[PDB]
């Protein structure tokens, strides 16, 4: 069988710091191998690292094959890891190089630094590549200037790195931006992807997927979005935008995700698209406060969102991956909840079939 539920990837030592683990991310390589990483809250020193686990049987079993370490700052690689495989060469880094981006942060949380590291041997060894974005104190409070949450994607001859940015702290509590590169060393000026005029709004957590009508869907949580539910005065509903040019979401109309039964997903979303289910494929979205997946088989039409149960539990920024040799297969991977986590977080995954789940 290719499907499985709740297979454990990592059970953290008892001495790891709340939340112990968080922010799981998967990656499929062109040879079918899977890589996985997460925020790894070990007792320091040594400075924290991003572990790299590898599966050769479609995620049934896993083994750690390396650690991505901060070799530049004597801080550690601490938050918001993101794995990505180059689909083409950039500068001296050929097609098939594995990138691991993430934020390097000293233990005292006084600064944030989004880095790119590269592996030329499919995840066994790593080398620093470049510093992308420096920010201030790593607490999500209005007025601080941190940067967070890198997400990578290619577009033609460019690689784009999307992230969350609090540096414009006289105008936006947080906004969403990107930089681009053609060689993985020189990065463009910051470009805005999504921002709202009320200072207290905090759009965050960008992820992106390519649709088969040559548009891209750009998904994020809209901190401070309208109509918080009774008894809340600030929430993080999931919104998205559509654009033929993925450098230009800023000027595109936004849409909230709401399923046909009225469910409003919120918190730390993650989107993928898979060439399965019909001529438009299937867009799949997870959010960080519910266990279901949300699907759209109409290229992001706002009235076509569906919702389906899966056996993988709710988790912060629960992530998604679709298998290139079988688009019907969906991996859902998580590393538990935001602290306080009560010592309960583990890193785990399920593989489901959209054909079975979508009934
Ligand atoms: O990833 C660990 C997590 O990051 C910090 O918050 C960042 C905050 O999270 C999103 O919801 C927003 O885009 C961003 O400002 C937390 O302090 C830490 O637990």
């Amino acid at each position: 069988g290719k499907t499985f539920s709740n297979v454990e990837i990592f059970d953290p030592p008892t001495n790891y710091r709340d939340p112990q683990v968080l922010y799981a991310r998967p990656l499929e390589l062109s040879d079918g191998t899977l890589l996985g990483t997460w925020e790894n809250y070990s007792p320091e020193p040594p400075n924290v690292w991003f572990p790299i686990v590898k599966s050769k049987d479609g995620g049934k079993t896993w083994k750690e094959i390396s650690k991505v370490k901060d070799t530049q700052n004597n801080w550690g690689l601490r938050y918001q890891p993101q794995l990505y495989e180059l689909p083409r060469a950039f500068g001296k880094y050929p097609k098939g190089t594995v990138l691991c981006s993430g934020s390097s942060i000293p233990s005292d949380l006084s600064e944030t630094l989004i880095e790119v590291y590269a592996s030329r041997d499919k995840g066994y060894t790593w080398e620093f590549v470049s510093h992308v974005a420096l920010g201030g104190e790593a607490l999500p409070n209005p007025g601080l200037t941190p940067v967070w949450e890198p997400f990578l994607m290619t577009y033609k001859e460019k690689l784009i790195l999307y992230y969350s940015d609090q540096r414009d702290n006289a105008t936006h509590s947080q906004k969403l931006v990107h930089q681009t590169t053609t060689d993985l060393k020189k990065w463009s000026k910051v470009v805005d992807d999504t921002k709202y005029a009320d200072y207290y709004a905090r759009p965050g957590m960008p992820t992106v997927a390519k649709l088969p009508n040559n548009e891209y869907i750009y998904v994020y949580e809209y901190g401070g979005g309208p109509n918080p539910p009774a008894g809340s005065d600030y929430w993080f509903p999931v919104y998205y935008r559509l654009s033929k040019d993925p450098q230009k979401f800023l000027n595109k109309a936004h849409h909230q995700i709401v399923s046909n039964d009225g469910t409003t997903p919120a918190g730390s979303p993650y989107v993928v698209w898979t060439p399965y289910g019909g001529k438009n494929g299937t867009i799949v979205v997870s959010c960080g406060t519910r266990s279901e997946i949300f699907t759209n088989q109409a290229l992001g039409d706002a009235s076509a969102w569906k919702k389906w149960d899966v056996p993988q539990p709710t988790a912060y920024t629960r992530s998604l991956l679709t298998f290139q040799k079988d688009p019907d297969l969906l991996m859902i991977m998580g590393a538990g909840i935001l602290p306080p986590a009560g010592g309960k977080n583990t890193v785990s995954a399920s593989v489901v079939r959209l054909s079975e789940v979508m009934k």
